[PDB]
């Protein structure tokens, strides 16, 4: 269940810590910052020196001609998952889902996520429900909202947490509440011992 | 002031045109597209080709540390402004502008934009007014809602307005309804003459 965030900038050390993880986790979830510090055919090595899937946390909220140029470069560059934003507008979400498969930000997992997004997530709920994407966004820092969203969206869509750890999230918490994924980012990658830390958390679910 | 929206993915091709249209803009505008295709030292190679200020077109929607993360790279890389979004929440914006000049999106000019970005354009004008950011993003493609933002947006703010040409948005109607920059993409750099695609919109909005 655990997606490695890897939000470091150096692509040869985002490899490094990967390859030491990699036994615990599900999939690696790439963003901006690695992407800009060692370009985005960082992506296709990630998959190569792991042979796990690869999320490109892209935020994409742009116009549907703009999201569809970007992701069809970073769909082309491997990742078998892109992360939209839903706030946009429908049609950025389809421009991007026609090249390959997404996933829709419903709600946030920072302080700031209470001031227009918490607020919206129930229709939030009802675009994902009719466009239906391999997953959406959810708060792993707070877990009753998971709860809320899962009881609201089809079964058949999953749900992937970040706010695990650094940001005071629990990985027990969150999967109880109806989590697929749990997004793990600095408290490995941060970690002295970074497999050490996986190994800690995928103990932690197995309610070991 | 024309702002040129260079987002095709080629960097040689890219500083092409930007010489090209030099003469008839003030700034240029980098997306993912371009960063994707060239690397984020693109931005570097285009100021130092044409001495023009860069705007980094990001539109950061993720957390505070995320969107710090990003920007230290970006301005670090050159850029003299970043473009953020204001639906993610405050905390988000200021973890970038306490990194150099930002600009925050209040009304987006594609359809979807009205989906959930419209109905909140006085509380995101509340938000930049407080922020103070050097400008914020309005609808080339609907001229009388950049009145609407110009009268109640603080004097010092600047108001840059994208839609113009390819989305159907006309130049003189949003210079005529406040708009200090005009973003212009695709007018240009699919045009067979970038040049002469410039001066004509140059020549449309000289004397507003
Ligand atoms: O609502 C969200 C959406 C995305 N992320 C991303 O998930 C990862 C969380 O990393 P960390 O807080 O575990 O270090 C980062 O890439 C962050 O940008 C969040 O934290 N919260
Ligand atoms: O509300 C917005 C915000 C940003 N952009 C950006 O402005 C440029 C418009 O290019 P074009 O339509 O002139 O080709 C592109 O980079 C697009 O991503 C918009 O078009 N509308």
């Amino acid at each position: 269940m655990i997606v490695l965030a890897l939000d470091v900038y150096e692509g040869e050390r985002a490899i490094k810590i990967a390859k030491s993880v990699k036994d615990y986790i599900s999939m690696i979830k790439v963003n901006w910052p690695l992407i800009l510090g060692s370009g985005v055919d960082i992506i296709r090595r990630l998959k190569e020196e792991t042979g796990v899937e690869i999320i490109a946390d892209l935020k994409l909220a742009d116009i549907p001609n703009t999201n569809r140029l970007i992701a069809r470069k970073v769909f082309g560059a491997g990742a078998d998952y892109v992360i939209v934003h839903t706030f946009v507008g429908r049609d950025s979400v389809m421009a991007v889902k026609e090249l390959g498969e997404i996933i829709m930000v419903v709600e946030m997992s920072h302080p700031g996520a209470l001031e227009f997004i918490n607020p919206l997530t129930d229709r939030f709920i009802e675009v994902a429900n009719e466009i239906e994407p391999f997953g959406v966004i959810a708060p792993g820092t707070r877990p009753e909202r998971i709860g809320y969203i899962r009881d609201r969206l089809k079964e058949g869509i999953k749900i992937l947490a970040p706010g695990i750890g650094a940001q005071g999230g629990k990985a027990k918490d969150a999967v109880k509440a109806g989590a697929d994924y749990i997004i793990v980012g600095r408290a490995i990658y941060n970690a002295p011992n970074p497999r050490e830390a996986a190994k800690a958390i995928y103990d932690e679910i197995r309610g070991v």
